[PDB]
């Protein structure tokens, strides 16, 4: 068969593993969203229009580098090659804009570390932009720069040399930064982010609720839509992880910090943990950093990036990033190609038996219509292999819930928010059509076209074909929060 | 707790997954063994003792270079490292020696990088008047056919496959094409043509010379290069002769042929090797995985060593620290079900050769603590077959033992391996100490996932009975030795009713 | 908790069964649904309206006795009991009328002397089983006439017969040119024209008389709602009856009996023409050594679950309350086994038929049996259930399983189904809710048929028709909810899933909401 | 296959229920043991010799009834019976002998001059509870005496009375001051000395009369094996059975019968001081309401499977056989079901101790247990097991799980243990093994307890000790096998597990063994 039918019907995991077949081709949109992030390689609008086309769902600004103009004029240019393609409705990608909070990083200033020389932090001399670094390494202290490669030992000794540039990262262990998890910048930076409308935010070194508050303050009332992500960078993050989730709208795994802050051998638990809990809890997670770099620089990826996205996804991963990949790179939209067709193939690996029956046995009852709904969606889809659960949604909670049970099916989400269509990539498999037609003097008959629309849509870009069962969710009365019905229809 | 005990309880994978904790302490010897590619980088006799204290287990001859002497060297080394620890039997580690054969290779035709522009014109010739003379516009190569399977519109791939030619005017002289992948091209380097039928045999004169040496150097394994069928190591174990009816053939897959007819090639050979580096060029990157995956599952329920391989830890060639996805990779290689994981550029040529040994190391413990053994161990019991071997029913039996009482170790006595092999095809968490008096066997016996041999020097006890106890003993206390068994563990230790192989059969619960 | 709730919410089903407490009340409609056999105790419609209120849901007609205006008189009262509470639509009970055929009986002769004498076959002593048509009548204490001729021609020398309930038994020493030489093996006193079973050897004999024939054409006259079959032993039987039935009768539930070897060996092929099974300890008792039948019963409401078709488990789950007002301690587990094996229905039959004790019995089994459906380990059944029934692609079973889920996922109290033949509320019952299903449909017959589903609860509605569909939808539903009130089912404040359909006429079911009370 | 191999074999309990097979012939000792009540029926030294052929393991002495001397004939002449076999020592059969004791009973009393008379306690009449000694031998329809003087203290006003079986059962409505005047309830023939329950109201009698105390020293004095514990409603209660036991007698194994709800209540702390539970379902099914017996069974079955004790079903398994020479329809799935349900042994009482039918009912245990035996789901069950016992680091208990282990791997036709307290013998019967324990012992008595155990098979070892220990227990090893290969527990070409010690004397079993036949 396709899309690893076979393997997706084996009675254990060890049989499934063994049923994988490379000849079995994927048949079903990608449902790992993709993150960006845009730099010099990738602003140009006509770049951009391409690695929209390749399957970016996300554009990351990073606020660790360039100007409040120079994001504006990325914010800018995103919307251009978005708006390019709303020539036609049924066809348009909506793409979220994240802005990506610099935060407590210390990095260098504006040459070679000779292992075993005397260098000092106010060839031999670094300067910090963390003035308060006297004030937090002991004697007997380590401090790391530049991706971890830099080892400097506390007047400090250095222990592993490497060449150092300008501007790099600062890490420091064991010692508790004080430090704040949100700056001046930081702010001025989000309240640029709420007049320009970003749609998430990355919140970096997030390590505890407060972290998260500091930043909901900051964003202000024009900004209570926006998604917090609550980026883990840490081993305090880590050890406060659960608390963090329960205020953050969802998590990123952010690998690079990470595996720095914590001994390189341990983030796959760290990442396997995180992405394990935010399953379980129903919010996005977001694996990042390096899982492409070679691609800065070539035109194929090694062995190991390729089996990283795959084990991300599979993993259980909403969604998977790029950053010098696209930024900087000679491949950016190759790049994105290959997130793209990897993604494809580990998601139909994907053993939903175990998967679904897991998530249905840990998640705890509920009351909430809408969950109650959500759930019985799903298990109707599997029993008729429904090629998509169409729901009308007004914030995306709806296909949010969707979602947390990981349906085979496409969740195809109708809603009238612009805001709310660019959110929803941050989950798992949820496709977004953004309904632009008045509503129709009877409340009924506005669900009905909404409903016809998501089918249309539907059809068009290859999810459903005539003879398909669709399962279709809506609500007993207008406005968010009472999703209550799920309908089987046939094309 | 450690080695990641809550996770290990949990009622399911979700749950389990939930529960790693990353201040977890991994506690017990690595299991997954490490192969490592001999090289410039790692020749040294100094060098070689080293990577053996950062954790080597197999050494890999590559045999798509360098001569018979320079491997003879090699294998010269490397046999002394290792005997320079013999001076303590209790601390002494073996080390496999494999040959890992050329097979149906194509190179090009020395520190000169000819830069092959994008969307230009290249020639591909065979002829011996170019057989160097390979500029910007032409590169030679040493398979003459080449000219007669590429079709026009085919696909030439060079070099890792990062240098792309599509054919486009096949004429009197050779192949022309246009640089699809343009880049930088290097002094003999890796050819590949997927799509065509490349009719050269998996088996050379030169293949065949080379594993005449092998035998007669006494290499321990083989890693038979593109494997695509049964018959396939039938050649290779034809050609390793009667001399070499002990050496372990491990078929690498490195092509789609190979993948498809999985079943019969692994029916036949000792064990495989997923050959990732030709593998992702033969087949789409996107699908390795998907293959890699599948074969360790295979294996795994066959009962057969495994081997993950290429590009594991490349950027290490080059940098002390891995990349965030190749730290993954090892893990979930492990994950995965794999015996073993290896190393290429990252130790023959590198500028970081135990680093990166070590790297593997450490992660590989983690991994091994990772690993879900309530769901593992059921599955393997609920798929493999029943069996009247008693051999076979001794291992679950004491793998079953071991779980019940959290044992530090199983100890067998082993003549060939086979007993050991068995315990671990069920995945102990507890290591299987094997004691062995067959250099050979002790060699071969890393090919198995948490298999610690111990070599046995003694010459035979005049009776039977007390020799077996002294061995069990020697298991001891070597254990003791490198911490593998503290006073007041059980061990389970693994005997048979009578001398010579085959006839394992008894199981024994002893505290230390 | 209630309900077993501890119990229900175990990893697994050995913890299940520790957790199994005495004090946790059930709290839920009992769903098995009780088939009692009507005979000179329970015939009075007096007798039959408190039969009703102790829960009966489907009358049994056995035609292995009495006469057609007998059996007329039987029909007339069960229905006469049960208009007596159409005072009350919301609280009103349909019951079932099911004709159990007669089929390939075997019988000896009338005694000499008497209908109402008896013989004694002394243990040991020489007996002769005669088919020469003379002594049809001169039956005594070393001889015995059978209805069955080729009896001396299908039992080998050493094979058994049973006879009287499968209380007699004899052994064939010699064969004779005029009868079976045989010994009495288990003594008894033996009666006028009573049964035989032949095990081991095929008896040919057809599965359906000129009388069965009859039996069932008067079936379709008086509108009975379900046949059970006697010794159905293949496909073919079924259709013989189907035919049988004539077309005045397509909507009658055709039960085929299982009653002895063959009939087990060839199952499945039966299965797929029945309408469902019923488990026929009795005979099959005797076809087979006692040892085995729990095998037997076992395996078919296995299947019969597996299948989504209704399985009867039957005879003597309660004997010793012919005579006695309290059951042994094995009856009583005979019960709840049955349900938890998976039985949709559980009968009586000396029990109600002829009794001392009817209506006590018929309290019995309802009170087990909720106490067994508490005790159903839903986690996995509705696991397993899951796993196995196939994909599909029918818009009704779909919604089905989505429902069930539904209701799992907010403890509802109920599942509410509009259905015009309860097809839609046998596809719900199939994957056993533990939510209640009350089935609303404007079909007599329907909601008599639906009691063979476990859980059912059927509600019939009397309405003429809403001008309106979309509003004659909702009264539907909205009688279902306060019928639903009334009996104790739902409370304010419980969640119920609604299931429907987008048009008018059945095989359309299509829509599962979420309302609360 | 045989065995229900296609049954094993399958992926869940509902296909393994789909694939039962009537056909498929058990194959494998039985492994439930059986006990037998000793009576007028059963006493007999011939009598005797038939039960143990037809698979009696346990002699139950019901010290409700019967004299010391009356007794110490049962138990000579069971010792003798058995001894009669002693002939051929690979086939000689132990039988283990059980006291029953007598406990806070409450009897009615003897009847006016009336011995094997009886009265009807008619539904509506006077009837008066004395305790006036005089009247202990007046006992008539209008009055009925009781053996509990605080009778008349106890039952308040509208309290509830039961008399036989729970059959007879009356309303206290007034209290006079020389007894209880009581309404009947439920009316029936009453006879001499029945049974007398009293629900609702605590009875201040202790667990130990001074008679139980006189018993249980008779039982040391006689070496019973085992002491069923009448009453048994807390810790204490065995405490003080243990104590009366004496020094003589730390080997007897205790088993404490759960009669009534406090038992049940405080199972657990019952069970962590007993050696194993009866399920008392007599008493039981009384003193709580007969719907929730199987619940209080189920429980504590799984219960004891989880904790490795032996646990009895107990008490009306059977009856209908008391009278008849075939079991009624539930009477055989409740053994069934027992046997599914877990129990170590099932036992019969009026079936054995009085009825027409003793040896019968003891073949038809053993024919039923043998197929639920082979019914049941190992695969499920020793998943479960693995995954609920707790590590541990007895050397006997991983060498079991270890052996049981390899036994499923190879379909192992035994598992062979060489134990001299039966304790490793236990433990690997604790995992269930579907391979037979053979265990191979020199003490008499381990032999008779080991019964209590499921599926172990126990072999008396007579030879005196050889010189070198290896030796001797490679004898003993053969002795195993020689006598298996004899009863046909196996045959050529099996594999076999064997379990052993590294040194002489109890406690310490860590050996296991892989041997062809
Ligand atoms: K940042
Ligand atoms: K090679
Ligand atoms: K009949
Ligand atoms: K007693
Ligand atoms: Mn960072
Ligand atoms: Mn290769
Ligand atoms: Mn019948
Ligand atoms: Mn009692």
């Amino acid at each position: 068969q396709q899309q690893q039918l076979p393997a997706a019907m084996a009675d254990t995991f060890l049989e499934h593993l063994c049923l994988l077949d490379i000849d079995s081709e994927p048949v079903a949109a990608r449902s790992t969203s993709i993150i960006a992030t845009i730099g010099p390689a990738s602003r140009s609008v006509e770049r951009l229009k391409e690695m929209i086309k390749a399957g970016m769902n996300i554009a990351r600004l990073n606020f660790s580098h360039g100007s409040h103009e120079y994001h504006a004029e990325s914010i800018a240019n995103v919307r251009e090659a978005v708006e390019s393609f709303a020539g036609s409705p049924l066809s348009y990608r909506p793409v979220a804009i994240a802005l990506d909070t610099k935060g407590p990083e210390i990095r260098t200033g504006i040459v070679e570390l000779v292992k075993g020389s005397q260098v000092l932090v106010t060839a031999n001399t670094v300067w910090v932009d963390y003035p308060n670094i006297v004030r937090v390494v002991p004697v007997g202290g380590r401090i790391y720069i530049d991706d971890g490669l830099i080892s400097l030992v506390v007047v400090t000794q250095v222990e592993n040399g490497g060449v150092l540039g300008s501007r790099k990262g600062v890490n420091l262990p064991g010692a508790q930064v004080d430090l704040p998890g949100l700056s001046e910048q930081d702010v001025r930076d989000l309240r640029f982010g709420v007049e320009h409308g970003v749609d998430i935010v990355f919140a970096s070194f997030v390590r505890k609720a407060s972290d998260v508050a500091a930043v909901r303050a900051a964003l202000g009332p024009e900004g209570h839509g926006i998604k917090i992500i609550s980026k883990i960078e840490n081993h305090e993050g880590v050890k406060r992880f659960d608390e963090i989730l329960e205020v953050s709208d969802g998590i990123m795994v952010a690998r690079g910090d990470l595996g720095i802050e914590i001994p390189a051998e341990k983030v796959f638990l760290a990442q396997k943990m995180m992405i394990g809990r935010c399953n379980l809890a129903g919010k996005p997670v977001v694996c990042a950093t390096q899982m492409l770099e070679s691609m800065i620089t070539k035109p194929r990826p090694m062995r190991a990036e390729t089996s990283d996205v795959a084990n991300a996804v599979l993993d259980g991963a909403d969604c998977i990033m790029l950053s010098g990949e696209t930024a900087k790179g000679n491949f950016p939209v190759e790049a994105v190609k290959m997130q793209h067709a990897i993604a494809r193939e580990a998601e139909a690996a994907v053993y939903h038996r175990q998967l679904f029956e897991e998530l249905r046995r840990a998640a705890p009852l509920s009351r909430d219509p809408t969950e109650v709904t959500a759930i019985g969606a799903v298990e109707a889809a599997f029993k008729c292999c429904a090629a998509a659960i169409i729901v009308l949604t007004t914030t995306g909670r709806s296909a949010q819930l969707l979602s947390r049970y990981r349906p085979r099916a496409a969740v195809i989400a109708v809603t009238r928010s612009a805001q709310a269509a660019r959110q929803v990539h941050l989950c798992r498999g949820v496709f977004p059509l953004l309904y632009r037609e008045p509503p129709e003097a009877i409340w009924a008959d506005d669900v009905d076209r909404r409903v016809q629309f998501g089918i249309e849509s539907g059809k068009l870009r290859g999810f459903l074909r005539v003879g398909d069962l669709v399962i279709v969710v809506t609500g007993w009365r207008p406005g968010s929060g009472y999703t209550n019905i799920m309908r089987v229809l046939s094309i």
